[PDB]
This record gives structure tokens, sequence and C-alpha cells, in this order.
């Protein structure tokens, strides 16, 4: 029942400086331009100890399946080849994203009705809303 509240369908309905977050992990104009108009769907489910996240936008879908504390390989949307650790703390799943001497956090968090998403990359926060499908 770990990530009860996590789970379901959530669509993305705000973002805060999104750009700035993406120009400061390093992603290139043109993906910044096209991933910024994105309005994802989050699709959170859970089975046994395997928690799977997708992502699925007119931009890329992705898909992440993982153990709490069990590093992994990821590719990110934007073609970075990770190395992630997902944890939960306090009631927030925190993500961890290790390349090239670079690392990036990104919290997931229930608030009221919402899931909130605040993305980290050393000074710049973006924070991504997402409500019930
Ligand atoms: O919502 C997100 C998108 S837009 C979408 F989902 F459409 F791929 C893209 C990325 S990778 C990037 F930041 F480097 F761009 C995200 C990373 C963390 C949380 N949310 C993300």
């Amino acid at each position: 029942h770990m990530c009860d509240a996590f789970v379901g369908t959530w669509k993305l309905v705000s973002s805060e400086n999104f750009d700035d977050y993406m120009k400061e992990v390093g992603v290139g104009f043109a993906t910044r331009k096209v991933a910024g108009m994105a309005k994802p769907n989050m699709i959170i489910s859970v089975n046994g100890d395997v928690i799977t996240i997708k992502s699925e936008s007119t931009f890329k879908n992705t898909e992440i399946s993982f153990i709490l504390g069990q590093e992994f390989d990821e590719v990110t949307a934007d073609d970075r080849k990770v190395k992630s650790t997902i944890t939960l703390d306090g009631g927030v799943l925190v993500h961890v994203q290790k390349w090239d001497g670079k690392s990036t956090t990104i919290k997931r968090k229930r608030e009221d009705d919402k899931l909130v998403v605040e993305c980290v990359m050393k000074g710049v926060t973006s924070t991504r809303v997402y409500e019930r499908a």
C-alpha cells in the first residue's frame, strides 16, 4: 500500500519554469521547444514491490519500472542515459538521476487532489502539476 495515493492516471495541468530546468539539464533548443509543448499523461501502478511510471505524450512515450532503493538504467525523454534511484522519503517519491558527473532530482508528492512534480537541477526548479485524468 506504499504508494496507494500515487496510483492512477494523471494529466498535466500546469508547468512553471520547465524551459529553464531543461536548459540547466543540457537539453537542446529543438527538444526544449517540442518537449515544453507536451501535455503528458503520467500513469502510475504498483504490482508487489515493483512500481511502474509511464509518461505518455505527443512528444514521447516512456516507461520505468523499479523497486524502491534499487538503482536502474533509464533513458530519459531527452535521450540522456542515466542511472536512477527512487526512494520514498516521508511520503514523497524522490528520484535521483546521475549521468556524466551531473545529478538532478525529481520529487513527486500528493497535495490535495493533485500530484505535484518538482524537478531540480542545481539552483533551478520546475514545478509540474497533474490532476486525475
Ligand atoms: O514531463 C517531463 C517531460 S515532457 C514529456 F513528458 F512529454 F516527455 C520531459 C522530461 S525530460 C527533460 F526535462 F529533460 F525534458 C521530464 C523529466 C522529469 C519530469 N518530467 C519530465
